[PDB]
């Protein structure tokens, strides 16, 4: 039999059909390192204060799942829905050193959470949700419509866990679906703190990969890396998650 790795998926639901690629990419990585995947699904809303007040049994069910997780994933579903609970899950993974991966909106929320609790900009927000937000950290930046199809992402440095997992290539190609980006006006406030923008679009206007220093594996990604995962080449961001979740990251 096989050793179990438990991953918490913090989204909208059990397995529903739109998580199909995410599941497959997680399976390839688990099988690759010889573990049975135990995917625990959390409805983001269940982690929030509101649910403690109104449905405490559910709240504690959700928090027990998050707390026993070897690794944590915030996939790139869309919506204002359960945004608050996703932020709670990201703080947990950050402060408690749990391996973490944020895809698309997941990356954007990790950026916000970091500004809020490590850079102390308490009102940092996304204009997707409050269009008039006083501290517009995440903004509407469309290609003059949405950034779509297979696109290039270029590494900005050689000290990067994702670069290494991707085989030391100076650039990668993945599938995109996003128009809300990190605000270039606020990038400077991140210097000499632990969160780095490690990846960029070709134009250099969009931050698309983030990594956190002094954490075993805390990775954010703007594109959807599931869409090129395969059994003999697991999507590297997902493979990193599983490697870290089982303590095998160095060895590889």
């Amino acid at each position: 039999s096989m050793k179990i790795c438990s991953i918490a998926l913090v989204g909208k639901y059990k397995l529903r059909d739109c998580y199909a690629s995410v599941f497959k990419a997680l399976e390839h990585s688990a099988l690759a390192i010889n573990h049975k995947l135990n995917l625990m699904y959390i409805d983001s809303i269940d982690l929030e204060k509101i649910t403690e007040t109104e449905d405490p049994v559910k709240f504690h069910e959700a928090w027990q799942k998050l707390c026993k997780a070897d690794g944590i994933l915030v996939p790139g579903g869309f919506g204002i829905r359960g945004t608050l609970g996703k932020l709670q899950a990201i703080s947990w993974a950050r402060t408690k050193k749990i391996p973490f991966l944020g895809v698309c909106l997941g990356m954007q929320l990790a950026v916000i959470e970091f500004a809020r609790n490590c850079l102390n900009l308490k009102d940092a927000d996304s204009t997707e949700f409050r269009p008039n937000a006083p501290v517009p950290l995440v903004i509407d930046m469309p290609e003059h419509t949405m950034r779509l199809g297979i696109r290039r992402t270029v590494f900005k440095t050689e000290n990067s866990i994702l670069r290494k997992l991707y085989g030391d290539v100076p650039f990668i190609e993945e599938r995109h679906r996003h128009r809300f980006e990190v605000n270039p006006n606020l990038i400077k406030q991140f210097e000499q703190n632990d969160l780095s923008f490690v990846g960029q679009d070709v134009d250099g206007d969009r931050m698309e990969i983030i990594e956190l220093a002094n954490h075993p594996y805390f990775v954010g990604v703007q594109f959807h890396p599931e869409f090129s995962s395969r059994p003999m080449k697991p999507s590297p961001p997902y493979l990193g998650l599983l490697l870290a979740a089982t303590g095998n990251l160095n060895a590889y």
